[PDB]
């Protein structure tokens, strides 16, 4: 396969303005499906899947290659290249949001916008920073993943999804169990010990912080720690919508904001 072939890439949409939407851990490309009838009429929006989807062959999934975020950064870059489509206006869902900042530093050139949902910079607490997690609470997660993926899955994505919502938790259900779960736990592990902060400030595009609410991976706070440190001109948007996966779980909702945040 070629790099386009291999995550899926789609590029879906009419207009001359490029929209690209990127999934996070546990999703894939899909999680987009009900936000695309509000851009494609005046967008070319590229999707495409993170190596770690379970909607990509696991042969690709190399653990020698894909040991720190900026390997995925390289991943985004290559296709934003060879797709050819030029400035665009990237919309990034918890690690994608994490890969689009660390991909505007690089390439700012690239980016007319970066907008984040479910944005964290770093999970774990650290001396006078509130990530949401202590030194050792996230084992108990790790831990029951391997144990029994299956139970793991039938007790997170309620959870992930947060409003009741039988569709979303079909969803992101079906994303999980796609994924092979010594992937899904190195990828989970990897982005829990992930650290941002130092490079907050290189950022030179504008930024929208969509901050979910009542999101079991970040902190309501963490809107604020963002617009203060992001390097560029940043907004806030706290979404009336609860969970990690506002997309599946309130489409129109998050649709709405997400439209409202667009650059010109
Ligand atoms: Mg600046």
């Amino acid at each position: 396969q070629s790099l386009l072939e291999a995550l899926n890439v789609r590029v879906v949409g009419s207009g001359e303005k490029v929209l690209v939407l990127a999934h996070g851990v546990g999703t894939d490309q899909s999680a987009w499906q009900r936000i695309l009838p509000y851009f494609v009429r005046d967008h070319r929006v590229v999707l495409y899947d993170l190596v770690c989807a379970g909607s990509v062959n696991p042969d690709y999934f190399d653990f020698r290659r894909y040991t720190s975020l900026d390997a995925f950064v390289d991943d985004l870059l290559a296709i934003l290249d060879a797709l050819r489509l030029g400035r665009c206006t990237y919309v990034g869902h918890s690690v994608s949001a994490s890969i689009g900042i660390l991909a505007s530093i690089r390439r700012p050139d690239l980016f007319a916008k970066l907008i984040l949902i479910g944005a964290s910079p770093r999970f774990l607490n650290d001396k006078n920073y509130h990530g949401g997690f202590a030194d050792g609470e996230i084992d108990t997660v790790f831990a029951a993943m391997e144990a029994n993926y299956a139970a793991w899955v039938s007790g997170f994505a309620p959870l992930a999804v947060g409003a009741d919502v039988p569709e979303a938790v079909r969803e992101f259900s079906r994303t999980l169990f796609n994924m092979r779960p010594d992937i899904t736990l190195f990828v989970s592990r990897m982005v829990f010990n992930s650290d941002l902060r130092g490079v907050l400030g290189l950022v030179t595009v504008p930024c929208s912080v969509l901050q979910t609410s009542k999101d079991h991976s970040v902190p309501e706070s963490m809107a604020a720690y963002l617009k203060e440190n992001l390097g560029g001109r940043t907004t806030v948007h706290m979404l009336d919508i609860e969970g990690h996966l506002p997309h599946l779980s309130a489409p129109n909702l998050l649709a709405q904001e997400l439209r409202r945040a667009l650059p010109r």
